[PDB]
Formats: structure tokens, C-alpha cells, sequence
């Protein structure tokens, strides 16, 4: 097949977060965009792209107020698992000199490893996330607050088109299964607007 990475795995937790639906307070469960801002602050170089598989949500989904009434829903206290990969950028062939596997693997995984390269945000620029690695066997045995049952999250959004024309926008129908969310490619979502 195509060049990828191995597998990473990057535990994210913070005490707010805000995800919100940008084609419109946040969304129970971070997007397919907000999990690839957070693994893109880890580490990104134009070479490849990061393609995030699953994440598994650890904590039960809780919210609080924020604003005034005569407001700003944040999610509190969570806590993320994200699997994901890359593989190199179709659309930078000028960057073909920079495939390096050996180079951006050790590099990711360092990168990780330290919390990131760049401050991780959840949602705003007070929302600071905490990033660092777990094994294969730490992401499969965590304890997720959901395991046991299934749940239809609804749709969301899911990222916009890339790369003129009118900005597209995908949603998707999102089920948490035992606490894990998958993501299918933009390609498959069922709902596009422009
Ligand atoms: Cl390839
Ligand atoms: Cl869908």
C-alpha cells in the first residue's frame, strides 16, 4: 500500500474545551477538525498529513454556563485518547525530497512524547490542552466512562473541503460506541453544504 506511519497514540485532557460547529456552545465530543488542530499542534510539516482514525472519549460528557441573561457553553474536565497516523501529502509532490519516514516518525514521536511542539487548544485561547503519549495497550485498556453502551451523538460537523471556489462544508452522523468514536474519510459523509 501507500506509505504510513505506524500508529500514535496521544492522551488529551484539559479542564474546558469548546467545539463548536463553525458552517452554523459546544458539542458534546471534540470534531474530526477540532481532534486535527490538536494532533497538527503536535506536530505538522506540509510533507504529510495527519489522519486521525478514532478517539475514545474517557470521561463522562458534562458542561457548564458561561455568559449573561436578562452565554457560552464549555465541555469540563475531559479527557481524549486519539489514534491516528500519517501518510505523505498527495497535494505537496514539490515536498517529495522530504519523505522521510524514519525522520517524521522519530520526530512525531518525540513530539508527543513532550506534550507537543506548539500550545494545544481546545476550542479558544484560554483553553490549554495537556498532551502526552500512552501505548497501543494504555489507549485499548483505559477505562471509558461509556463503555457498555452505544450512543447516537447526531450529526456534526466534520471539516471543510480542501484544497476557486465556495467554501464545502461535511457533517456527519457520529456514534460512540463503547466510549469510541471513529471518523470515515470526507468522502463518505452523507451531508455537504456549501
Ligand atoms: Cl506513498
Ligand atoms: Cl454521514
Amino acid at each position: 500500500n501507500l506509505y504510513r506511519s505506524r500508529n500514535f497514540y496521544a492522551r488529551i485532557r484539559g479542564d474546558r474545551a469548546l467545539f463548536t460547529n463553525p458552517a452554523t456552545s459546544s458539542y458534546s465530543v471534540p470534531t474530526r477538525q477540532a481532534l486535527q488542530g490538536i494532533i497538527d499542534g503536535i506536530y505538522h510539516k506540509p510533507t504529510f498529513t495527519n489522519v486521525i482514525t478514532e478517539v475514545k472519549v474517557v470521561n463522562q460528557i458534562q458542561t457548564e454556563l458561561h455568559g449573561v441573561r436578562a452565554y457560552v457553553s464549555y465541555l469540563s474536565d475531559v479527557e481524549y485518547l486519539v489514534k491516528f497516523h500519517f501518510i505523505w501529502n498527495e497535494n505537496r509532490e514539490d515536498l517529495i525530497q522530504d519523505r522521510l519516514p524514519k525522520k517524521h516518525e522519530a520526530i512525531m514521536e518525540r513530539s508527543i512524547r513532550k506534550g507537543g511542539r506548539r500550545d494545544i487548544f481546545l476550542g479558544t485561547r484560554e483553553c490549554f490542552g495537556l498532551v502526552d503519549e500512552i501505548s497501543q495497550e494504555e489507549y485499548e485498556t483505559i477505562p471509558s466512562y461509556y463503555n457498555g453502551v452505544t450512543i447516537d451523538l447526531g450529526i456534526m460537523f466534520h471539516s471543510f473541503a480542501y484544497p476557486d471556489t465556495p467554501l464545502k462544508s461535511y457533517f456527519t452522523k457520529t456514534v460512540m460506541e463503547n466510549g469510541a468514536i471513529k471518523f470515515k474519510p470526507q468522502s463518505e459523509c452523507e451531508i455537504v453544504n456549501t
